[PDB]
Parts: C-alpha cells; structure tokens; sequence
C-alpha cells in the first residue's frame, strides 16, 4: 500500500554531523556513478525554492524560518528517499530521520521552533512513516568530536553555515549519538561507526 | 503506484466560502452515517495540535503562524482524502484542493505568507499531487454572496473566524469563483 513500497533497492544512508566530511567522503563514490545511484544532501534545492535561499534565512533568522525550512527539508528528503532507480545500491547524503530525530529537534530545544510549529512537523513525520516507504538498510555514520567539526567549518570558504556556534555542533552531536550510538530513538537498522578524525 | 489509488469509492466535495452554511447542508447527512462516509472539515484537529490551538493563532497572527497553519491543513486534508472505507459513498467538506487555490493562495496575495513560505507549500502540493491519490469525483459548490456570508458568520456562536472583514471574505469569494466557475464536474446550489 506505501507510496513506493518495493521499489527501491539495497539503500545506505550517510549520517554525521555538520563538517564531519561528509561530502569528502561522498566524492569517493563518484566514479561509480554507474551501478550506484548517488544522491548528495539536496543543498541546492533549498538554496534555490524559486529564487528563495531558505538556507540562508534560516541561518540568519532562526525564529522565523525554521519551520518553513525544515518543512522543505522532509520534502526534498522524501523526494530522495522514493527517486525510482535502476541500479541495485543506493547511497544517500542525510536521510529523513536525521532531519527529524537532529536537526528538527535540536531545534525546538533551543526555542527556534515553537511548539505549534514543531508539532506540525512531527504530524507529518507520523504521517510520512504510517504511508511512504524509506528504504533504510545500512547507516555509516562519519563519527567525530564537535572540535573537529568545528576546526573542519572552520578551515573552508564562509558558507551559510559557517557562523554557528561550537555549543551547536556539541547539541547536534549529542543527538547524532543519542540515535546511532545509544540507540534511543526507533531507527531499526545495522549502523556502521567510522572514526572520522 | 500512487498512495491510497483504487481505495476510495465515489467521493462528493462540499466547497464553500467561510460562513456558506457548509455545517448545516451537511448535518442533513447525518442520518445517513451507515451507508455514506460523512467527513466533516477536520477543526477539531487544527484547534487542538498536542494543546496548540493553531487555528487560532493563525487568526491571531497570520506572518508568524499561516504557513504551519496551512501545512498542518494540508496534512489533515490528505488523512481525509486517504482514510480506508468500506461505504460506497464518501462526502468531505472542503478540501485538500479548496486549501490550495483559495486559502493558500489568498494567504499570499495579502502578505500572510510571504514568497519563501508560500513556494514551501506549493512545493508540497505540486509532490502531493503526483504521488498521492485524491479521489474527487463531484464538487458540490454552496455559492454565496459575501455579505450574506458576513451576516451569517456575525449570527453564529462567535469563534476565531469572527474578527475576519468582509474584504477576506470577497477575496476568497472570487478565488472560489475562479476555481468552479471561470475554469471533475460542480454542481452549483444558490445558498441564500
Ligand atoms: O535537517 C537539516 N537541517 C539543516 O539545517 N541542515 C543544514 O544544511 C547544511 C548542510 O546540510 C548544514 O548547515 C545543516 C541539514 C539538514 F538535513
Ligand atoms: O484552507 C483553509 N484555511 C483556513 O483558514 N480555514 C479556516 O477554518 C475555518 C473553516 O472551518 C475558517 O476560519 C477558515 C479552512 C481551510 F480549509
């Protein structure tokens, strides 16, 4: 019954804080382009919603865009987690339960989101997992202390990104690992752990 | 492939400006429970999320709080739109369609939802739309002009939807108009 409900194949997620090197990592599997289907963090997608950085202003405003921003975020997620595709492996930057069991909840914790707002997030991620399928079969998650992170940002071209404060890279790791290490959180599936230092 | 296809039976729309006496055609249906699925427009969810009154504070103040407003409408529309049945007949009031090209809509055009907010929204109609099944098969439209909607409204047990000017109400008036009438088949009844 579940909107695209055995159509995807053999799928690993790609976890892990913000400047944990995902992307890094990522690049390594562009040659494979072939057999593997290989979809990044939409990033550009919110970067650009007909001409609207949301990104940014969620960056730049937290109290007034997160809820619009992480709304598109579940959106472009699932368009990712449900793309149909031939090959038989499929490697996703970020998933829908990061942006739901971090970023989102990182963020009503630290006043961004209302409750209101909050609450009509998780509606929708109770009615995105009752009615579409997320193919989830191995999560590598790129391990790495906050400091690191923070050094990684740090070190790079002044993003969108770039200003957030070392305290929440150390709330966004706690909550990576309150899921993937403590198993607190519903996610059934093997977790992979890479020392990303 | 679509979520929900093939699972719905006949299914009749009851659109109608705010104050059209869509509450009252459908108590009429009441009696008919057992053999037609009567879903009425789900307030009680929207006044009631977890304790947020989200209905209300939309009224309150529309910059801050329509776009989860109408996000979580859109979400209760589709739990209407897809809920399973065993009955022939389905009747919703309003829809996940009324919310799109008349509120949401509206919501722009008056500076509620600003631009960032309101292509959001669109973004998840347009997936919505290719992705999941909407069984509409008869629109039946309670026409109405906006002042007799304004008196109506002015009667009634006051609620959140009170304070709204009848400028609101001319505005979703002609974008209802623009919808069934000035381009699935509606039936128009003269509510006045
Ligand atoms: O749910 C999310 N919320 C976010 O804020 N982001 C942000 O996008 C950026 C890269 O991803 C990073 O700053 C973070 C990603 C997500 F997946
Ligand atoms: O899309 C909608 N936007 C709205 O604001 N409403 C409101 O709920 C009320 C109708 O029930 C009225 O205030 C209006 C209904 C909708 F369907």
């Amino acid at each position: 019954t579940k909107y695209a409900e055995g159509t995807q194949p053999f799928t690993v997620l790609i976890e892990g804080n913000i400047g944990s090197g995902k992307t890094t990592y990522l690049n390594h599997f562009e040659k494979y382009k072939n057999d593997i289907c290989l979809l990044t963090e939409p990033v550009e997608k919110w970067r650009n919603v007909n001409g609207v950085n949301l990104l940014e202003l969620m960056y730049k405003d937290p109290k007034k865009w997160a809820m619009p921003f992480q709304s598109y975020v579940t959106l472009t997620m699932l368009q990712s987690h449900t793309a149909p595709t031939n090959k038989k492996l499929k490697i996703m930057e970020r998933s829908i339960f990061s942006a739901r069991y971090c970023f989102v909840e990182n963020m009503r914790r630290n006043g961004s989101l209302e409750q209101g707002m909050y609450n009509t997030l998780e509606e929708w991620y109770k009615f995105i997992e009752e009615s579409i399928h997320v193919q989830a079969d191995l999560i590598i998650y790129l391990r790495t202390s906050p400091e690191v992170a923070y050094e990684r940002i740090r070190q790079r071209a002044r993003s969108e990104e770039s200003c957030v404060p070392l305290k929440y890279l150390q709330e966004l790791h706690e909550l990576h690992e309150d899921w993937l290490i403590h198993q607190r959180r519903p996610q059934s599936c093997k977790v992979l752990v890479l020392d990303a230092d």
